[PDB]
């Protein structure tokens, strides 16, 4: 299959998700993405395919994961906008005030601002603490998702947000909706991982 940031993947031919970023770890292809998509193990499809399983994750407390993938797949340094894609071309920290936009499977590609950081997530599974909020709206299953800028630097992956009864917040302003990302250079260097770039 070919890895972009964004696309959707299934975990335990149960549960959906999003696809955060295409990495290696020396010769092992994988991709970046939430750790409460998935618990150690978990095997991922792409197309109810499958392409590798969950290597290590970390949720609650943090919520980060990397799935490895078999040598068949094709990483690409790519975020999926529609019928077009963003090429990743470094990561940063982003700064309050920042232009972002996330990328997933249930709202597509969205765009907004990073409204705070430092955030703590009290999710009913266990806090989160550590992560970037924006006003970009999301839904059930963009989480594990790209977060980048439109000029292609990698920020974060989707954790979670303030979904409504809909299954999104882009049905309330934008001044209401909380979309929080887990930061994406402590899950490069927890995990000795290495950004895809184009």
């Amino acid at each position: 299959a070919n890895i972009v940031g964004g696309i959707e993947y299934s975990i335990n031919n149960a549960s959906l998700c999003s696809v955060g970023f295409s990495v290696t770890r020396g010769a092992t292809k994988g991709f970046v993405t939430a750790g409460h998509c998935g618990t150690v193990n978990a095997t991922a499809r792409i197309g109810g395919a499958v392409v590798g399983t969950f290597a290590a994750r970390v949720f609650p407390g943090n919520d980060r994961a990397w799935v490895s993938l078999t040598s068949a797949q094709t990483l690409l340094p790519r975020v999926a906008n529609g019928s077009s894609f963003v090429t990743v071309r470094g990561s940063t920290e982003a700064a309050v005030g920042a232009a972002v936009c996330r990328s997933g499977r249930t709202t597509g590609y969205q765009c907004g601002t990073i409204t705070a950081k430092n955030v703590t997530a009290n999710y009913a599974e266990g806090a989160v603490r550590g992560l970037i909020q924006g006003n970009a709206c999301m839904g059930r299953g963009d989480s594990g998702g790209s977060l980048i800028t439109s000029a292609g630097q990698a920020i974060g992956v989707m954790s979670g947000g303030n979904v409504q009864s809909n299954g999104n917040n882009c049905g309330i302003p934008a001044s209401q909706r909380s979309s929080l990302f887990e930061r994406l250079q402590p899950i490069l260097s927890q995990y000795g991982l290495s950004l895809v770039t184009g």
